[PDB]
């Protein structure tokens, strides 16, 4: 039920909201955090759920503290306090050096190259949908999506797909078979192999690259790789597939928005920056590395603060009728992938990933709806998303483009 509340909270200050599971989920994922962004709900509140924590409810509170590194530690960014990637529990000499490298494997430059093989890729997903007038979303597009983009990346091959795919998903969604170590260690058996192969020989893929980095000028350790290796394989899945499917769930849900983008593809820039705003899906958190007087606000050591990326954004205060979708939104504002020093290093292949599939969808299949008497169901946590996306579509009005 609820943990005892600490000697240190102001009853005033609680508000008990379980990330884990929303009173308002029906609603919608976002609606149901917005609760917390209603007037008379204070700016930084405490709940009891999930162990007891702290949660900043509006922008400001937010990136202020991923700006506050020294007092908002990422040793534990998950409620509750289990799991060990490069490079979020790091600091901050070796930090900036790790992003770096990374950085050089999905930084622009690599994601612009990249975009043609990422064009082919998903019109081969769509075309192989779109005689069906039907589908999952969620399961025929979305998932397969981002996992074969990895592969790409990294110069893996496609046969390897279906049993990496199957340690990822064990990871954020076990079956039972293996714990959350079981299905990393494999993971790295799979990976540390293929590193020292390519630690030897010198390739351009994104194995390669890692493998010969540097830090302190000294060389990566193997050990250091996997690691990087597996939050940069991992990290770029569930969000990636969630929000691709917020953004049809609404596209679906919506003909004039769907119409803006059939007329004016040069609006999916902007379009695809709006979801992101209006669909952001991450809620991670810090822990405090000692008393801190914060906004008015005792918060003690060992604390952890909920410090919700979704929530800026749609915090009225920095954008107005945060909850609708305006594609000529003029300053458009979130923190989508975060901020301060952990910001999101995929962020750029993911547009890229998100435009593509927008444009090579809609200019093959303009007409789609929900499937008539579903109701879409969202689930609330560190990444939200989509249970299914069923979709039909008259496949005459579809058109077949090659490659
Ligand atoms: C819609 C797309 C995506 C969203 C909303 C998203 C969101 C995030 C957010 C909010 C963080 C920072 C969390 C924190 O502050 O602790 C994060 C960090 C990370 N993201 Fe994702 N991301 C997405 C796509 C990806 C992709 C596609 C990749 C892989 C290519 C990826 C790799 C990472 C890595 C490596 C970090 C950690 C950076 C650090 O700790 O220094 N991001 N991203
Ligand atoms: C929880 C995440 C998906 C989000 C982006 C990568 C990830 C594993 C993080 O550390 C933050």
């Amino acid at each position: 039920n609820l943990a005892p509340l600490p000697p240190h909270v102001p009853e005033h200050l609680v508000f008990d909201f379980d990330m884990y599971n929303p009173s308002n989920l029906s609603a919608g994922v976002q609606e149901a955090w917005a609760v917390l962004q209603e007037s008379n709900v204070p700016d930084l509140v405490w709940t009891r759920c999930n162990g007891g924590h702290w949660i900043a409810t509006r922008g400001q509170l937010i990136r202020e503290a991923y700006e506050d590194y020294r007092h908002f530690s990422s040793e534990c960014p998950f409620i509750p306090r289990a799991y060990d990637f490069i490079p979020t529990s790091m600091d901050p000499p070796e930090q900036r050096q790790f992003r770096a490298l990374a950085n050089q494997v999905v930084g622009m430059p690599v994601v612009d190259k990249l975009e043609n093989r990422i064009q082919e890729l998903a019109c081969s997903l769509i075309e192989s949908l779109r005689p069906q007038g039907q589908c999952n979303f969620t399961e025929d597009y979305a998932e397969p999506f981002p996992i074969r983009i990895f592969m790409l990346l990294a110069g893996l091959p496609e046969e390897d797909i279906p049993h990496l795919k199957y340690l990822t998903d064990q990871m954020t969604r076990p079956d039972g078979s293996m714990t959350f170590a079981e299905a990393k260690e494999a993971l790295y058996d799979y990976l540390i192999p293929i590193i020292e192969q390519r630690r030897q020989k010198p390739g351009t893929d994104a194995i390669s690259i890692v493998a010969n980095g540097q830090v302190n000028g000294r060389p990566i350790t193997s050990d250091e790789a996997k690691r990087m290796c597996g939050l940069l394989l991992v990290g770029g899945l569930d969000t990636v597939v969630n929000f691709l499917s917020f953004s049809m769930e609404f596209l679906a849900k919506s003909p004039e928005h769907r119409q803006e983008l059939i007329e004016r593809p040069e609006r999916i820039p902007a379009a695809c920056e709006e979801l992101l705003r209006r669909f952001s899906l991450v809620a991670d958190g810090r822990i405090l590395t000692s008393d801190y007087e914060f906004h008015g606000v005792q918060l003690k050591k060992g604390d952890q603060i909920l410090l919700p990326q979704m929530l800026s954004g749609l915090d009225e205060r920095e954008n107005a009728c945060p909850m609708h979708v305006d594609f000529s939104r003029q300053k458009v504002s979130h923190t989508t992938f975060g901020h301060g020093s952990h910001l999101c290093l995929g962020q750029h292949l993911a547009r890229r990933e998100i435009i593509v599939t927008l444009k090579e969808w809609l200019t093959r299949i303009p007409d789609f709806s929900i499937a008539p008497g579903a109701q879409i169901q969202h689930k609330s946590g560190i990444v939200s998303g989509v249970q299914a996306l069923p979709l039909v579509w008259d496949p005459a009005t579809t058109k077949a483009v090659h490659h």
